[PDB]
Parts: structure tokens; C-alpha cells; sequence
RNA sequence: ACUGAAACUGUAGUAGAACCAAUCGGGGUCGUCAAUA
């Protein structure tokens, strides 16, 4: 991301990371996952500059859990 | 961890060249008409 910073009067630093749509799935090797903490991360986001909407994350979404190979899309004055 | 700013899709270019709305024609002149009984 190669933005400006209008109050700075100068370019913003280049922000590198992962684009939206990127997906990953893990086995949990140990420890319970707190549904309340997953909810909080799904609210606040992860990483840097989440205040302006970076870092927004979906946990355990059914679309990443589905098998879809057989499915189809739905059909003056 | 904070919207960039500012910038006329404008500039030049003749919908035109060529083509006859024309060719021929004396404002002239003579025999009947009609069908029954």
C-alpha cells in the first residue's frame, strides 16, 4: 500500500502485508480457543493500523469449512 | 495512527470535386353522319 499522509504533507510509509481474501487454516495443537477472544479479535482486528480497517479477520467461517464442488450459484417519467 | 495537492481530452483540418434538366414535336386541319322497312 503506497498512500499519502495529507496532514504530514508527505507520503505515508509503505505498508506491506497480505491482501484481503488471503486464507489459512490450522490444526490447534494445544489449548482451548476462547470464543470471547475470537469475537474480540473479529471486532478490533489484528496487526497494525486496525483503527482504519486493516487487520479485519474472520475466524472459523463456514465458507472456509464447506465442500463446494457440487454447489452452484442461485439463478421513465 | 488520519482522504494528497494541483492539471480544460484538447490542438490543426471548408462535406467537398465532377455532371447543361435535357432530347423529339409547324397550334394544326374536310368529308359526311345515321339504320332501317
Amino acid at each position: 500500500t503506497e498512500s499519502w499522509q495529507v496532514r504530514w504533507g508527505l507520503p505515508r510509509p509503505s505498508l506491506v502485508g497480505w491482501q484481503a481474501g488471503s486464507c489459512l487454516i490450522y490444526d490447534i495443537e494445544s489449548g482451548t480457543v476462547n470464543a470471547e477472544k475470537l469475537q474480540e479479535l473479529m471486532i478490533t482486528g489484528i496487526g497494525d493500523r486496525c483503527t482504519e480497517g486493516y487487520g479485519q479477520i474472520g475466524f472459523n467461517d463456514p465458507l472456509l469449512s464447506a465442500s463446494l464442488g457440487k454447489l452452484t450459484a442461485k439463478p421513465s417519467n
